[PDB]
């Protein structure tokens, strides 16, 4: 019924935008956030969330490499990329890192829900 979401993005305004988008839904409860891949890896282990919204270019560590590490420890958590980069290769790298979804910025509110709802019917 409820899916514990965790938002990670180097842009703090971006984190707020998605956090507000998930507020109208009953289902997506935001449980934490991070601005870099390394903090995301530590928060993912501690928190043990059902869903991650991940940004690819971040200052501390790449978001794709963070995705691989997170899935290595816990495969069950579903990780969705949400990024300004839409290169075909990049998507290839993301799915090879264990990603379950790809969101291309710029987007609208409805797309975030319909993509998230694909993995959580
Ligand atoms: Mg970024």
């Amino acid at each position: 019924s409820i899916v514990k979401t965790m938002i990670v993005d180097d842009s703090a305004f971006m984190r707020n935008i998605l956090k507000r988008i998930l507020s109208t839904t009953n289902k997506y409860v935001v449980i934490g956030e991070a601005a870099n891949g390394a903090d995301a890896i530590k928060m993912a282990e501690e928190l043990q969330p059902d869903l991650i919204s991940m940004d690819i270019v971040m200052p501390e560590t790449d978001g794709i490499t963070a995705t691989k590490a997170i899935k290595e420890k816990t495969p069950e958590i579903k990780i969705v990329m949400c990024t300004s980069v839409d290169q075909e290769q990049k998507m290839i790298d993301a799915v090879n890192a264990g990603a379950d979804g790809y969101i291309v910025k710029p987007f609208q509110a409805p797309k975030i829900l319909e993509q998230f709802n694909k993995l959580f019917p």
